[PDB]
């Protein structure tokens, strides 16, 4: 994960975060769209590797640059 660190593999959705956050994105995107966070100033999905907030997540995937159709 370019993110959280929890290894990723390039795949359908390109961009390499784990494969759980592409997916995510993937039915997120679809349905629950735009996870804007706890707004918790820029909430940490890892160095520790805790989900702090779910919705973060997302955000930071849009700042790795994970984008479902392959960006
Ligand atoms: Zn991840
Ligand atoms: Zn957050």
């Amino acid at each position: 994960c370019l993110v959280c660190s929890d290894e990723a593999s390039g795949c359908h959705y390109g961009v390499l975060t784990c494969g759980s956050c592409k997916v995510f994105f993937k039915r997120a995107v679809e349905g629950q769209h735009n996870y804007l966070c706890a707004g918790r100033n820029d909430c940490i999905i890892d160095k520790i590797r805790r989900k702090n907030c779910p919705a973060c997540r997302y955000r930071k995937c849009l700042q790795a640059g994970m984008n479902l159709e392959a960006r």
